């Protein structure tokens, strides 16, 4: 369980993300796909993209980035009371997309990397630790839901 103090570090960096969610989503998706190319193969819409330049120029990738980060934002803003938000997300990522927890760990890493790089003013050691705690809570709750849904993750 996160303290309120930890949630405020989380939401204070998220407020900077929200200056330009589209830009942050591009950086984060591209970071994921470059760091762990196997993750791109899960995307039938995007797996043809060969290079970072092609990724940067993809209007649909940018759109998806916004979808992803807005969903994650809505979860974080619940400060752990995210049962309703996680249900549809768990069901799609388990049953339709088939995303192992391992890959959730990878996008968590991508998120932290990008925030560390873009927001040194709001992502010092304490803030990063809070965000890590929030993303670990997220993955823990998702993993539990995966199991309920019949997916080993
Ligand atoms: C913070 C973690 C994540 C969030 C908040 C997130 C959020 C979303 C949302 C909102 C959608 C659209 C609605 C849906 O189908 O549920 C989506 C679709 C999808 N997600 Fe995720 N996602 C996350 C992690 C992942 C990861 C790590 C992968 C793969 C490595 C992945 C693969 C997909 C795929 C393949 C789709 C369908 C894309 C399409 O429209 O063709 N997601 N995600
Ligand atoms: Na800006």
């Amino acid at each position: 369980v996160l303290s309120e103090g930890e949630w405020q570090l989380v939401l204070h960096v998220w407020a900077k993300v929200e200056a330009d969610v589209a830009g942050h989503g591009q950086d984060i998706l591209i970071r994921l796909f470059k760091s762990h190319p196997e993750t791109l193969e899960k995307f039938d819409r995007f797996k043809h993209l060969k290079t970072e330049a092609e990724m940067k120029a993809s209007e649909d990738l940018k759109k998806h980035g916004v979808t992803v980060l807005t969903a994650l934002g809505a979860i974080l803003k619940k400060k752990g009371h995210h049962e309703a938000e996680l249900k549809p997300l768990a069901q799609s990522h388990a049953t339709k997309h088939k995303i192992p927890i391992k890959y959730l760990e990878f996008i968590s890493e991508a998120i932290i990397h990008v925030l560390h790089s873009r927001h040194p003013g709001n992502f010092g050691a304490d803030a990063q630790g809070a965000m890590n705690k929030a993303l670990e809570l997220f993955r823990k709750d998702i993993a539990a839901k995966y199991k309920e849904l019949g997916y080993q993750g």
